[PDB]
Order: structure tokens, then sequence, then C-alpha cells
């Protein structure tokens, strides 16, 4: 890993390292500004039809342009001695991912909580209407700025038209659509809520089997301070059946809009 891509972005600290690859916090040698650079993890998964998912990913991404989904902004690849290195250069989110912030403080508050996943809404919904649809939105892809701003950023599994958070539909290789990703945000709503996924299970299939098979305790018998009228957006949102729930993450988010001011839910139940 060349502490200089292209001989052009230079490479500094390390912001995480996965189990495909590994971003760096950069610095534009030309354009004088920090970027994030995420590199194919050093060839150790670069081979195969990998390749082809990641430049797919950094395309798939790039395709679009909303403050809520990080933006792409130079795609490539550095060579050195096992062979090529496929980089991507995303735009720079000095923050946290949601999955850390439920981490170390726990729930968030209703207010803040509602505040941010109604942000996050706003990119999806972008998404959809992009034709991408993020196949993989959980609290671990969705990153709040140091200023508090939302910012979602996964899409090496997004395809343009660790299950604690996928949807009945996408457990199997069934139809995945729109909703799919309003089930999965819902799951999200429903951890930064409570402090855990909706379903919690030893092994994958006892919790695949429980999303689609078990309703989502309420949010309130989960936990303290949640108003009655945000169990209904949260328990909406993962009904099991795709027409029963909101059928576009903007018909979600105005329904939490309207619970973060003091209306009544259009959810029922
Ligand atoms: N633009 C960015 N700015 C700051 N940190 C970032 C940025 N993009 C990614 N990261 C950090 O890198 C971590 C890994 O990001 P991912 O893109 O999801 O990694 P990955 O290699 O796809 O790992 P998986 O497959 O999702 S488990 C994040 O959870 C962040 O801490
Ligand atoms: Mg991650
Ligand atoms: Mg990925």
């Amino acid at each position: 890993t060349p502490s200089h891509l292209s001989d052009r972005y230079e490479l500094g600290e390390i912001l995480g390292f996965g189990g495909m690859s590994e971003v760096h916090l950069a610095r534009d040698l030309r354009l004088h500004r920090d970027v994030a650079v995420k590199v194919l993890r050093a060839d150790l998964a670069r081979d195969p039809s990998f390749y082809l998912r990641f430049r797919r990913e950094a395309q798939n991404a790039a395709a679009l342009n909303h403050p809520a989904i990080v933006a792409v902004y130079d795609t490539g690849e550095a060579e050195t001695p096992a062979g090529p290195l496929p980089y991507i250069v995303m735009e720079y989110v000095d923050g946290v991912t949601l999955r850390d912030i439920v981490h170390t403080e726990g729930p968030m508050t209703p207010k803040r909580a509602i505040e941010v996943i109604a942000d996050a809404c706003q990119a999806l919904n972008f998404s959809h209407q992009n034709g991408i649809i993020h196949r993989d939105v959980k609290p671990a892809n969705i990153m709040i700025s140091a200023t508090n701003a939302v910012k979602v950023m996964d899409f090496g599994i997004a395809r343009a038209i660790t299950a604690q958070y996928l949807s009945p539909e996408q457990a199997r290789g069934d139809s995945v659509d729109a909703r799919s990703d309003v089930y999965s945000l819902g799951c999200v709503l429903y951890e930064v809520l409570t402090g855990e996924p909706p379903f919690t299970g030893d092994s994958p299939v006892s919790v695949a089997y429980q999303h689609v098979r078990e309703d989502p305790i309420p949010p309130s018998a989960r936990h303290e301070g949640l108003s009655a009228d945000l169990d209904a957006v949260v328990l909406k949102a993962l009904a099991k059946n795709p027409e029963n729930r909101y059928q576009t993450a903007a018909e979600m988010r105005a329904d939490l809009v309207r619970v973060h001011n003091g209306e009544p839910p259009e959810a029922p139940k």
C-alpha cells in the first residue's frame, strides 16, 4: 500500500479496514484537499470477479450526487509488485458510523434519532429515483458528520435497476426493491431507538427466521421514552409484507417528520 497512490493521492491515517478493503484518509496533492480513498484489499481479494464488484461499486455510487450520499471523485489503480491495486477516491467524512454512536452512547434521543433516519431516508429516496438500490443498509453504513450531518456510504452490494438488518424478501434470493431498503431503515430506526435490532439470534438462520415469522417487539416495550406514535412508524416499516409497509422512503420520512413535529402518524395500530 504505497503511501502515495498514482503519485497523487497521499495516504495518511487509516479510517478503517474491513474484510474487503482498507479506507485511508488521504491528501489530494493537486487540489490541496483531504479525501478518503478506498483500496481493494491489497490483492488478497483482487484477482477474482471481486475487482468487478469494486469497479461497479465505484460507478454505482458515482451515479448519485446528493449531500447525504458520499460522493465519488475519482477511481483508478496504482501498480505494485503483485499487480493492480484498484482504489476509489471519495469525499472525506470526519465522523462516525451509527454502529459506533449506538455503542458508546447507547440509544439516541427519540428526536435526535428521528432526525438522523429522516435524513437517511432522503438519501435513499433519491438513490431510488435514480434506479439504484442499496441492498446493504445497516447502522455501519450511515455516518454522522462531525457537524451532525448524515452520510450513507456503502454500495459494494448495491444493484442498479450479517442479516440482522435484512428483509424477509431479501432473506432468500426473493424480490429485492425499494421497500427492502425501507424495511432495513426500519431496523436502523429501531436500534437507534432501543439499542438493539428488532431480532437477535445466536446464529444467522435463527435471525432470518425471526424476520419472516415474528412481529418486532414494540419499541416502547423494548425501551423507555418511546412514543407509541413512534411505534406506529417503526412497526409499519418492519411489516413483513412489502405492500403493508411504506412504499417509498419519502413516504416513511413523511411519517417521521410528522412524529417529529407533534402530528399523528398516518400509520395504523
Ligand atoms: N468517506 C469516508 N470517510 C470517512 N471514513 C470512511 C469513508 N468511507 C468509509 N469510511 C470508513 O471506513 C469504514 C469501512 O467502510 P466500508 O466502505 O463499508 O468498508 P468495506 O471495505 O466495504 O467493509 P464492509 O464490506 O462494509 S464489512 C467505515 O465504516 C468508516 O469508518
Ligand atoms: Mg462498514
Ligand atoms: Mg462494501
